[PDB]
C-alpha cells in the first residue's frame, strides 16, 4: 500500500500542487440554518494513485456534495508592480474549478491535491434529521473516507459542524453579476434563444440565485459592453422590431415576457435593462436588427450617432412601449435602466444628451452607472452612480445614497478582489465592508465573460482564464462551462461566503444594535476596517465569523 496523508482545512485555504503545504488544520466550524457550509481536505502520496473512492458519512448527507478542485492555467496573473499581499505573481496552474468526482479523482506523485465539500443547510422545519427545536444549537460529524480503487483503506479526517438553531435571513443588498448569454451560445454550439438555448440560460441563471444574484442584465438589443469600434458581438436581442417605413417602427415583446416569466420563476427579483449607447462614450447606438418585408437588417450601431435625429426617433416609439409592458405586467418597482457604461469626464457632454433622451420617457424609474468622477455626479448628470470600491471615499464623504460598488481589472491594489493570485479572505472580508458602510448594491461584470478584450475571439475558459492576457485570471469568469450546464469555481463559493457574513452581521444587528455588532468586528483590529484596510488572513476572519454566530447563540431574542 502506498504512503498517504491528508489535512482537514477552512473554505479559505487554496491548495498549490507545486507547493509544501503551510496551513494549520481546521476540523471544526459553525452556521445557521439555510447557509451554505463548505470546508476541504488536502491529499497528498509519494506514488500514482488512479480513481480514489472517496465517501462521506454524516446524518447531513442528504444535503452535502463532495467535488474535485481541479488546477486551470494563468498566462497573466498580475498586472505590472502588485502589492505584497498577492499569494502569487508568477504564470502557473493555480487551484480553481470544482469538478465532480464521477469525472474521476487521482493523487499524483508527491502533489498536495484537494476535494472540496459543499453543506447546503435547509429550514429548520425542513431539517429531515431528529433536532431538538429548544437547543440553542446541534453538533454533527461529517466523516470523509479515502480509498483506493481495490477497496484498500488510505485516509480518513472528521470535521464537526455546529449548526445554531436561528436562520440566516434573507438578503436585502441588491447584487448583479453581468450575464452574457451570447457566451452561452457560442460555447455549446446553440442558436440564440433556441429551445436548447433557453435551457442552458435556466441551469446559469439558478447557479446566480443560488449565489445570491437577485438583479439580472436583461438583453432588450445586443449589449453595448468590450465590443471594438466597427466591431460585433453575436445578436441577443429580446424586442422584436418591423421596420414598416423610413424611421417607423413596430415592436412585440413575447420574448420578452418569456424571460420576465424565467426570472420570476427563478427567484430574481430586479430586471436591470441592457445599456441603450456605446461604452466609454455614449457614442453611438447598440446593434439593433429589425424585418423589413420578411428579411433581416442592420438598422443602428457605430454607423449610427447617438445625438443622431434617427436613434431618437426610435427610442420616441419604443421607450413608451416599453413602458406600457412595464405597467401591465406589475414592475413598475423592479426595474432598473442603464444609459452608458463607464463614461470618463471627457464625455461628460454625450453622456448628458443620451440620459436626456432616456429622461423624456422614463420620469419615475431608477437609472444606473458605473463610474467613479465624484465630481461627475455633482451635476446632476448620473442618478444612482456605481463608484469602483478603490474610488468609493468622496462618494461616502457626501452622504450619497443609495450607495453602490463594483470592482474590474482596475482595482489591482489592496482592496478586495477575486483574481486567482489574491488571497480567499481578500475576496470574502467584501462582505463585512458592506456592512460596515451601509452600501445598497453591488456590482460585477463577469459572471461568465469568455470572449477575449473587446471580444475579438471566442475563447475555451479551462485554457484562457485572462481573457487573452487583457485582465488578470479570474476577474471575467466565476463558472466554466461543465457538459449540462455551469461548474462553480472556489472563488464563487468564498464570495458567497462574504454574502453570508453580511446577513450574519444584519441579523446580528437585529438583535444587539449596530453599535455593538460594529464593536464586535472591529475588536483588536490595530486600525479601522475600510475598502483599503483589513487583516488578509484566514484565521482573523475565521474567528471573527465564529464569534458573531456565538453572539446570535447568546442574544436574548422576542417570539
Ligand atoms: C462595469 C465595468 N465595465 C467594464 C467591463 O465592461 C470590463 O471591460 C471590465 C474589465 O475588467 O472592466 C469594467 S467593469
Ligand atoms: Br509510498
Ligand atoms: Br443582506
Amino acid at each position: 500500500l502506498p504512503d498517504f496523508e491528508t489535512r482537514c482545512l477552512s473554505s479559505l485555504s487554496k491548495v498549490f500542487a507545486d507547493a509544501e503545504l503551510h496551513d494549520l488544520p481546521v476540523n471544526t466550524g459553525s452556521a445557521m440554518w439555510k447557509e451554505v457550509f463548505s470546508f476541504q481536505v488536502a491529499y497528498r502520496s509519494p506514488q500514482l494513485i488512479k480513481s480514489l473512492k472517496i465517501s462521506a458519512e454524516s446524518e447531513l448527507e442528504p444535503y452535502l456534495a463532495i467535488r474535485a478542485v481541479g488546477l486551470s492555467p494563468s498566462e497573466l496573473p498580475v498586472f505590472p508592480n502588485p502589492d505584497e499581499g498577492y499569494i502569487r505573481t508568477a504564470p502557473g496552474l493555480y487551484p480553481d474549478p470544482l469538478y465532480p468526482l464521477a469525472d474521476g479523482v487521482h493523487a499524483v506523485p508527491n502533489q498536495w491535491r484537494s476535494v472540496w465539500v459543499t453543506v447546503s443547510l435547509p429550514s429548520m422545519s425542513e431539517f429531515i434529521p431528529a433536532a431538538d427545536i429548544g437547543a440553542e444549537s446541534v453538533s454533527f460529524p461529517i466523516d470523509l473516507c479515502f480509498e483506493d480503487g481495490k477497496g484498500n483503506h488510505l485516509g480518513a479526517e472528521k470535521f464537526a459542524l455546529e449548526i445554531i438553531f436561528q436562520e440566516l435571513p434573507e438578503q436585502t443588498l441588491l447584487h448583479t453579476e453581468w450575464f452574457h448569454s451570447d457566451c452561452i451560445a457560442t460555447q455549446y454550439k446553440v442558436e440564440v434563444f433556441s429551445e436548447a438555448h433557453w435551457k442552458l440560460i435556466e441551469s446559469y441563471v439558478h447557479n446566480a440565485v443560488n449565489h445570491g444574484v437577485n438583479m439580472l442584465l436583461t438583453p432588450l438589443f445586443t449589449p453595448p459592453l468590450d465590443t471594438y469600434v466597427g466591431g460585433e458581438r453575436p445578436t441577443v436581442q429580446l424586442i422584436d422590431v418591423e421596420i414598416t417605413g423610413v424611421n417607423e417602427y413596430r415592436f412585440k415583446f413575447d420574448r420578452l415576457e418569456r424571460w420576465v416569466e424565467m426570472c420570476q420563476r427563478l427567484g430574481i427579483q430586479f430586471i436591470e435593462f441592457s445599456h441603450l449607447f456605446t461604452q466609454w462614450g455614449a457614442k453611438y447606438a447598440p446593434k439593433i436588427i429589425a424585418k423589413k418585408d420578411g428579411e433581416e437588417k442592420r438598422i443602428f450601431g457605430w454607423d449610427t450617432e447617438a445625438s443622431g435625429e434617427s436613434y431618437s426617433l426610435f427610442l420616441d416609439q419604443f421607450l413608451p412601449q416599453l413602458v406600457h409592458f412595464i405597467r401591465n405586467h406589475h414592475l413598475d418597482d423592479k426595474v432598473f435602466f442603464h444609459v452608458s457604461d463607464e463614461p470618463g469626464m471627457k464625455h461628460a457632454e454625450s453622456y448628458r444628451q443620451a440620459s436626456d433622451i432616456l429622461n423624456k420617457h422614463l420620469a419615475g424609474f431608477s437609472i444606473l452607472d458605473a463610474l467613479s468622477d465624484y465630481d461627475f455626479y455633482e451635476k446632476g448628470l448620473v442618478q444612482i452612480p456605481v463608484p469602483s470600491n478603490d474610488q468609493i471615499e468622496p462618494f461616502i464623504e457626501h452622504g450619497v445614497e443609495p450607495l453602490w460598488t463594483y470592482y474590474c481589472c482596475g482595482q489591482d491594489h489592496h482592496v478586495s478582489n477575486r483574481f486567482f493570485s489574491l488571497s480567499s479572505p481578500r475576496n470574502r472580508v467584501l462582505g463585512a465592508q458592506l456592512y460596515k458602510f451601509g452600501v445598497q448594491g453591488f456590482l460585477h461584470w463577469g459572471f461568465n465573460f469568455w470572449y477575449s478584450q473587446y471580444s475579438k475571439k471566442v475563447i475555451d475558459p479551462f485554457k484562457v482564464t485572462d481573457a487573452d492576457c487583457a485582465f488578470p485570471s479570474g476577474d471575467p469568469f466565476v463558472v466554466y462551462p461543465g457538459a449540462d450546464g455551469p461548474l462553480d469555481s472556489i472563488r464563487w463559493e468564498v464570495f458567497r461566503e462574504g454574502l453570508q457574513d453580511l446577513r450574519a452581521l444584519k441579523l446580528l444587528e437585529a438583535l444587539a444594535g449596530r453599535e455593538k455588532t460594529l464593536a464586535l468586528l472591529e475588536q483588536n483590529l490595530r486600525e479601522e476596517l475600510t475598502f483599503k484596510s483589513f487583516p488578509d488572513d484566514i484565521e482573523w476572519l475565521l474567528s471573527t465569523r465564529e464569534k458573531i454566530n456565538r453572539a446570535i447563540k447568546d442574544a436574548y431574542r422576542a417570539d
